């Protein structure tokens, strides 16, 4: 996809931290977050594991979907 | 919408600065950027003028669409 579910992304403000995290890792990435579903869609040249590793370190451990 | 066209948003990295700008103003906002069209879609409780004013100060003067 790539797509993650992030159980700890419980509001608009967590979603913003998630988005900023990813865009700091890859300024060319496209990220969509949905607080209703806790799903995060990412377009990036980076691997899923790289994105996940960053999300984990920021306190938002994901599961890849 | 709200939607803007941002002529100075010429690559992925400008788009990232635009996105971060808006999410710093309103952590609950949803923002979509498209580097092919230089269009930025925003869901926010803030006014268009507030978003635009912030975008202007960051060096990304928009036109509302
Ligand atoms: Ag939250
Ligand atoms: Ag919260
Ligand atoms: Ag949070
Ligand atoms: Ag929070
Ligand atoms: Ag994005
Ligand atoms: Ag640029
Ligand atoms: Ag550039
Ligand atoms: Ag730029
Ligand atoms: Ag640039
Ligand atoms: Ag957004």
């Amino acid at each position: 996809g790539m797509q993650f579910h992030i159980d700890d992304m419980t509001c608009g403000g967590c979603a913003s931290t998630v988005k900023k995290t990813i865009l700091t890792l890859d300024a060319n990435a496209t990220v969509r977050t949905d607080p209703a579903t806790r799903l995060v869609d990412v377009e990036t040249s980076l691997s899923a594991e790289q994105i996940a590793a960053a999300l984990q370190k920021a306190g938002f451990p994901p599961r890849e979907r």
